[PDB]
């Protein structure tokens, strides 16, 4: 029951996803990978240890890899596995940027407001592509060849990001579900900086739309009453928990050098 506007509006945001998001991670290689202001430091590790996890790669050849991280024992051991999350970061951010950059709708906007706009909602897109990939089973992101685990249980649920993850997961959305997501973050006329903040709004409220007719067309079950209104509401906590992770972020960078050149772009390092 959506107008054929909606309908075009679903398939160019479903043809960017399918263009850009390498769901099997193949070309995702050639990255880091662990070796063989006190209170700066007990906030910084206290950061850190809330996302522990391990990661497994399972080689062409049919070997595995396994890595277990290092307990805290009070030193930059949880520092170990910082350079090679920096390239996962850098390489899922590159295909939200080229995500963006595929969106009609994204290229008419002007080229300060792309910016800005990317700037704001590249952690929150990245966050929407993982949890695609997420399994709530075995508390795992299936990465392709590689997998990352969450360590030992309902005290996991206590970090925001992980109960994120989870509920988000147990709503069981389609792809046109995550990709309408993707889009109502991606433009946000509230970002630092954006200066068509009529016309990003504008946008932002038509994806909604969009969304809200698409369940209602599709989805008739008791179990999808009020979805709609469900998905907005994590929208909202992701924006919560994208605003808490650029400080944690930084505070790690103050103390531990570690973003990459496009990180330092989108969160607005200089060099200097």
């Amino acid at each position: 029951g959506l107008t054929e506007e909606q309908r075009m509006m679903i398939r160019e945001l479903m043809d960017a996803q399918m263009k850009t998001f390498d769901t099997t991670f193949s070309h995702f290689k050639n990255f880091r990978l662990p070796g063989v202001e006190a209170a700066k430091w007990s906030q910084v590790r206290k950061d850190l240890c809330s996302l522990k996890v391990s990661l497994q790669l399972r080689g062409e050849d049919g070997s595995v890899w396994n890595y277990k991280p290092p307990a805290d024992s009070g030193g930059k051991e949880i520092f170990s596995l910082l350079p090679h999350m920096a390239d996962m970061s850098t390489y899922m951010f590159k295909g939200i940027i080229s995500f963006a950059k595929v969106i009609s709708y994204f290229r008419d906007l002007p080229i300060e407001d792309q910016i800005s706009l990317l700037k704001g909602a590249a952690f929150e897109l990245c966050q929407l592509r993982f949890n695609t990939v997420f399994n709530a089973e075995t508390g795992t992101w299936e990465c392709g060849r590689l997998s990352y685990c969450l360590e030992d249980f309902q005290q996991l649920l206590l970090e925001p990001m992980l109960k994120f993850h989870y509920m988000l997961k147990k709503l069981q959305l389609h792809e046109e579900e995550y990709v309408l997501m993707q889009a109502i973050s991606l433009f946000s006329p509230d970002r630092p900086g954006v200066l068509q903040h009529r016309v990003v709004d504008q946008l932002q409220e038509q994806f909604a739309i969009t969304l809200k007719s698409y369940i209602e067309c599709n989805r008739p079950q008791p179990a999808h009453r009020f979805l709609f209104l469900k998905i907005m509401a994590m929208l909202t906590e992701l924006r919560s928990i994208n605003a808490q992770h650029t400080q944690r972020l930084l505070r790690i960078q103050d103390i531990h050098p570690f973003a990459t050149p496009l990180m330092q772009e989108l969160f607005g390092i200089t060099g200097s």
